[PDB]
């Protein structure tokens, strides 16, 4: 396995400025731990995690995004500046405006391929509370959480996620439970919470924590275009009709993107659905693969892809720009895994 070193004490938190709203930060320091260290301060990470383990190597890496992503976009629109070590043993400054600005985008986009992420300045939320105030609505059909989307009122929360019913034959399928809200200013607390603000079917206004906000099988999760919203229901009909009955399902519409050659989302509708592995499942999956790409949408990628080279690059069309980023700046392929072989990024 050639070169393996594990570092655990390499998640120094080097300062944190409420000022800036600035964190100079260890790539090994883990969400989990940075908002735990940040809340006091009255700060907020930009976009929360899935996992307390997650690193924020790992989350400038995957690029990772969340319920906040129509107003917030995705990690990478955070990073200040970070320090990457390179094949060639140098520790590069990448800034995302100035020179360099290219192998920084490339670094985003990229899990680790374009080198070692060691430190990183990451632009902090201003906060004056750990908690959300969201709206409760609830939607009868696909086509009435499209609708719901699609009166500008995104604008008005800065997190929002709906699950919808999948599993339903229409006019059912596509009702939703739909969650949105913001943090929660000090003066929108009870008096009860007001001591320790910064602490770790339908209604209004409802003041509630992060555990309660923000809450076998494959995981598939894609993004269709805004404008093909006639393309998205169809997709969404013939997945209820293949008789791949979903039951977790998460709706969402992606704001603009990044400048991250491999970053994921584009502007669109973003779903996610699990899948239980029945039989002729994969070949609906390369059924729905092929829908997905046709009407210029992208598919999420992780380690349990099922994903061919042709279709990952088909994806994104300046993956030949970052390749050329990848091939100056690791030439060997050093940092080079499993993965990036068999999608071809070599």
């Amino acid at each position: 396995g050639g070169l393996v070193i594990d570092m655990p004490a390499l998640n120094r938190i080097h300062s944190i400025d409420s000022g800036t709203r600035l964190v100079d930060v260890d790539a090994g320091v883990s969400l989990d731990q940075l908002m735990k260290a940040a809340l006091p301060h009255g700060l907020w990470v930009p976009v929360l995690p899935g996992t307390r383990q997650v690193t924020v190597g790992g989350a400038i890496g995957c690029d990772i995004h969340g319920k906040n992503h129509h107003s917030a976009g995705s990690f990478g629109n955070h990073v200040r500046s970070m320090e990457l070590l390179t094949a060639n043993g140098e520790v590069r400054h990448l800034t995302p405006a100035g020179p360099d600005s290219d192998l920084f985008w490339a670094t985003v986009g990229g899990n680790g391929l374009t080198g070692i992420i060691l430190r990183a300045t990451i632009e902090m939320t201003p906060t004056e509370t750990a908690y959300f105030i969201a709206d409760g609505d609830v939607t009868g059909s696909l086509d009435e959480t499209i609708a719901f989307h699609s009166d500008g009122s995104e604008a008005n929360y800065t997190y929002s996620s709906a699950w919808f019913d999948a599993i339903s034959k229409p006019p059912k399928l596509g009702r939703a439970a739909i969650s949105r809200g913001s943090l929660a200013k000090l003066d929108q607390l009870p008096s009860k919470l007001q001591k320790d603000p910064l602490k770790f079917g339908t209604y209004r206004n409802k003041v509630q924590n992060l555990t309660q906000f923000y809450h076998g099988f494959l995981q598939y999760q894609f993004v269709v275009p805004t404008e093909a919203v006639e393309e998205f229901k169809s997709i969404i009909v013939d997945i209820q009709r293949s008789g791949h009955y979903s039951f977790l399902n998460v709706f969402k519409l992606f704001g603009p993107g990044n400048q991250a050659p491999l970053s994921f989302p584009i502007p669109g509708w973003n779903v996610c659905v699990d899948f239980p592995i029945k039989a002729g499942l994969h070949e609906f999956v390369t059924e729905l693969d092929r829908r997905v790409l046709e009407f210029g949408g992208r598919l999420y990628t992780a380690k349990d892809s099922r994903t061919t080279a042709e279709t990952f690059h088909a994806m994104y069309p300046r993956i030949d720009e970052w390749i050329r980023i990848r091939r100056s700046v690791d030439p060997d392929g050093v940092f080079a895994s499993d993965m990036a072989r068999r999608l071809q990024l070599l």
